[PDB]
């Protein structure tokens, strides 16, 4: 059901990188990874948590829709794109933590915890501050657990409205052309070792869907592009994209 | 409110073609075109009619969701991509007329006419075969009328459910990257002169949306790629995309 293919390690070593790519063929219900152990090791979700956080905020009415404007609070942060107004689409695109921190406060701990349990999301532990726990609190998730969660989102099976799931899938849109559509979310965990990068989501084809979840050691910001590049080398090797 | 910019004609004449591009800046509520008259000239919608047809089929339950499979009827036809099973996503991508003819028959004349009147769509005239009138019946629509219809869809303001509009807009997804998202639909009017190609939809930016509608003289199928290419040259010239 899970098969290992150490061939992919070549795309990590070409950049003296280390990590795991997990793929799931939805038609055949078969998984593939370069590293079975690391595929099941849990890490901080970091900004991949904006997927569940969006769903809860939308379902509770904290976010009205994908056009609602969340005004910059006027405090300059050292990510330039955060110091402006955002909606859900742009907050996800630029991983605008302060917008999502405000969502999480309005959601509150009790509603956050029960939604994550209903989602079966990671260790479902929101130990810590409600507005930081996906960064430095108690929550952890593995690449295979990301796949399982994303599969439920793809099929509208999570315990939120169908509308909530459709809107988050819209906001996950990353790339599209006549060959594939990628809906996904990046993440970068920095507060505690090991510093890792995430890319999770799926590739939609005419006749199949390939779910994916990858994380990699990320000692500095200078390699963040490798999350997508290495994932794409594996997708190409497996003939999922040209 | 409307500006004529005949400088865009250079892109048409380069390919010894003729046509019109119409653009609408949603934030500024301002419109632009190379040919005010042809902007208002009504043509067969041809396969751009798959936009309202999709909406109607979804809102009436004729199409349950974007995953329902409409089986190929076994009759081999000249466009290979049509000779295969489809859902709403792939039927729109490959403009699979026979699938949408089935929709139209199930919708029926009465409900089709009522819907297009509720939509204020073109000249609202479905005279002819209930399953061919957008290609050889009485219906006609201009570029400016396409924009007016598309703006209502974008805003979920048409008189069908939000869900129906969300699903159609998902099916219209054509291109997406880090700079823009294009949701659009092509068309080729080939049954009754004059032979014309259509491309209509919108470009989503971080902080604005630019609606577009273009048609061009299209004597042979070999020029069809000009529809998107001339549109993008205009989009590039107006600095809307890089
Ligand atoms: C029939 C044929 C040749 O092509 N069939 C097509 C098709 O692609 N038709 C072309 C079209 O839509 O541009 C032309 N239709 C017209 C036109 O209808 O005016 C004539 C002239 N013509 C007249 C009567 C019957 C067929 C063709 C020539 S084919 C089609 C569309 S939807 C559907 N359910 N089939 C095939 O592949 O077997
Ligand atoms: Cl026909
Ligand atoms: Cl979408
Ligand atoms: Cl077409």
């Amino acid at each position: 059901e899970w098969q290992e293919n150490k061939s992919w390690n070549a795309h990590f070593t070409e950049h003296k990188s280390q990590g795991v790519v997990v793929l799931w063929n939805e038609n055949k219900q078969q998984g593939f990874t370069n590293n079975l152990k690391r595929a099941n090791q849990a890490f901080f979700p970091a900004s991949t948590f904006k997927i569940p956080n969006s769903l809860i905020a939308l379902d509770l009415g904290v976010v009205k829709d994908e056009h609602q404007v969340f005004k910059w609070d006027g405090q300059t942060r050292d990510i330039a794109t955060w110091n402006r107004d955002h909606n859900l689409i742009t907050a996800m695109k630029y991983s605008v933590v302060p917008v999502y921190q405000e969502f999480a406060r309005q959601i509150g701990e009790a509603r956050m915890s029960k939604m994550l349990h209903a989602f079966d999301y990671g260790n479902e532990d929101i130990s810590g501050n409600v507005d930081s726990f996906w960064l430095d609190g108690g929550i952890r998730i593995s690449a295979t657990e990301q796949i399982s969660f994303l599969r439920k989102l793809y099929h509208n099976k999570l315990h939120v409205s169908e509308r909530s799931q459709r809107i988050v899938k819209q906001a996950m849109l990353t790339e599209a052309n006549g060959d594939y559509i990628i809906r996904a979310k990046t993440g970068y965990s920095t507060r505690i070792e090991p510093k890792i990068g995430w890319w999770v989501g799926w590739v939609e084809l005419d006749d199949n869907v390939w779910f994916f979840a990858m994380n990699m050691d990320m000692p500095t910001s200078d390699g963040l592009g490798l999350r997508q590049a290495i994932t794409k080398e594996v997708l190409k090797q497996e003939k999922i994209i040209p």
